[PDB]
Formats: structure tokens, sequence, C-alpha cells
DNA sequence: ACAACCTCCTTAGTACATGCAACCATTATCACCGCCAGAGGTAAAATAGTCAACACGCACGGTGTTAGATATTTATCCCTTGCGGTGATAGATT
């Protein structure tokens, strides 16, 4: 039984030991010079399946 | 001379508002058939071309080997649980 009265079970830490839960942003809009970022791949002189992937 | 009035005459002007569902037929009717148009047909040559031949030449895909990635296994680590000790809350007062 316990999985099948779980969400009425684990429904009580819910009220209390209150710390909870969250996801962030992180990136920007794009983009400018000089043109040391304004580059694909090509320029860096690596393997053809990390070029694939 | 006219006026409107008595009576049933007929005429004909209208009939509230919002919305949804359904599919689009019936006619017969000589169009004759004669002429000839530019106008349908097609042979022979322009506007130009097919695709088979023998060459040409290349791409792509499958079989093979290699690569490395991934999902497993293992084991480690931390974040979490639940209870407990006792916390300065909630809020009444200073």
């Amino acid at each position: 039984i316990r999985r099948a009265a779980t969400i009425l079970a684990e429904q009580l830490e819910a009220f209390v030991d209150l710390r909870d839960v969250r996801q962030p942003e992180v990136k920007e809009e794009k983009p400018e010079f000089d043109p040391i970022l304004l580059r694909p791949v090509d320029d860096l002189e690596l393997t053809v399946r990390s070029a694939n992937c």
C-alpha cells in the first residue's frame, strides 16, 4: 500500500520543516564586437565527433 | 346648390425578439444542317533536340573496422529525515 497512500501521508512535511525548491534564468541577449566571440567552432582546431555533437 | 349623414360596400395597411440545425432538385424545346472559316490536320524544316551509343567519371552506400560513448555496475558522499530539547515567539504591555 504505501505509494498508494503517499499523496496523503507525504502531504505532512508540507506544513513544517519549512525549506523549499526553485530554478533560475541565466543568459544574455547577444551580440557585438570585438570578433573574439563572433566565431563558430571552425576556429578551434578540434576533432569530428566533437564537431557533430 | 351643395353638404355630410344613414347604412353595410370593398379596399388594404400592419402583425415583437435572440439563436441553432440542413440538403440544394424541376422543365423540354425538332437547332435542325447548310456553309466555310482562318482553321484543323500533318507533312516537311524551322527552333534547334532527343537519348542511345560508347565512352566518360563520380557519388554514394554498405560492408568492414575502428572509436568512444554510455549505461551499467560499484561505492562513495551529502542532504535529509524524524524526534527532541527547549526555543523570544505571539502580542500584551511598558
